[PDB]
């Protein structure tokens, strides 16, 4: 009994297959304590997960994002894949370790899993904690 990594339904619920194929595009992203990852106006292009840690977004003075521990960052609507970039500042509270991916590399994987694939851009919401939104 632990966080299992159906995190991501869409390769958890595949074959190792499709966790091959993810893999073939896997990418990993890191932060610290106070370390920025993003500065408003940033391009989105991936998605992460957060297995432990915290983080959050800084802006108008407050947090404009305030997530901890298998939280997600990235906007919804997968399905309208469009050009999304964020406007606040992320800053990581506490180390912690995101696993990420390029939407464009997890959904050619998932091409060769068309049946969970589709599915995978309407499964997110399964997962969506937090919708970072452009502007």
């Amino acid at each position: 009994m632990n966080k299992e990594l159906l995190q991501l339904p869409l390769f958890e619920s595949a074959s190792r297959g499709c966790l091959r194929s993810l893999s073939l595009i896997i990418k990993t992203s890191f932060c610290a304590p106070g370390e920025f990852l993003i500065r408003q106006g940033d391009a989105l292009q991936a998605i992460y997960f957060v297995c432990s840690g915290s983080m959050e977004v800084l802006k108008d003075n407050t947090v404009l994002a305030i997530l901890g521990k298998g939280d997600l960052i990235g906007s919804d609507s997968l399905t309208k894949e469009q050009v999304i970039k964020t406007n606040a500042n992320v800053k990581a509270l506490t180390y912690c370790d995101l696993q990420y991916i390029s939407l464009k590399g997890l959904r050619e994987v998932l091409r060769l899993y068309p049946e969970y694939a589709q599915k995978f851009v309407s499964e997110i919401q399964h997962d969506l904690t937090y919708n970072l939104r452009e502007g």
